[PDB]
């Protein structure tokens, strides 16, 4: 119940490999690498449906700038990114299928890391 203290440099070192695993997926990571601009992309309802957008570059910036206090907050951001994509996109779309592949990759990477951090 009393939270152990995680130093930001320890979270960055431990969790960065799991984020690198996502980024290295090609073609599957491409639509997830940067924040979206709905007006430029032609999806103007995106922020109506997706209340809390999330993307790989934003997660990397949060690790780089010490914005997570505990590892589950990082896991929550990765899964927010996944859940937003499964909510917004149709099941036949590239983004939807790519999201499913990233979730498979992430599940394998994150488990031993979460065990090691405690
Ligand atoms: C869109 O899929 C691909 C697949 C491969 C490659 C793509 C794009 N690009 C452009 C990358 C940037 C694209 C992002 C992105 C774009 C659209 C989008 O404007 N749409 C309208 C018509 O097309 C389908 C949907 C939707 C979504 C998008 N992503 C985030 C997760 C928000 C979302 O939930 N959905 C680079 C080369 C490889």
């Amino acid at each position: 119940m009393r939270k152990k203290i995680f130093k930001p440099e320890e979270l960055r070192q431990a969790l960065m490999p799991t984020l690198e695993a996502l980024y290295r997926q090609d073609p599957e990571s491409l639509p997830f690498r940067q924040p979206v601009d709905p007006q430029l992309l032609g999806i103007p309802d995106y922020f109506d449906i997706v209340k809390n957008p999330m993307d790989l570059s934003t997660i990397k910036r949060k690790l780089d700038t010490g914005q997570y206090q505990e590892p589950w907050q990082y896991v929550d951001d990765v899964w927010l990114m996944f859940n937003n994509a499964w909510l917004y996109n149709r099941k036949t779309s590239r983004v939807y299928k790519f999201c499913s592949k990233l979730a498979e990759v992430f599940e394998q990477e994150i488990d031993p890391v979460m065990q090691s951090l405690g």
